[PDB]
């Protein structure tokens, strides 16, 4: 539920 904001800045392909 809680925003994936941060894991995507470290975490893109």
């Amino acid at each position: 539920f809680l925003p994936l904001w941060l894991w995507l800045w470290r975490k893109l392909k």
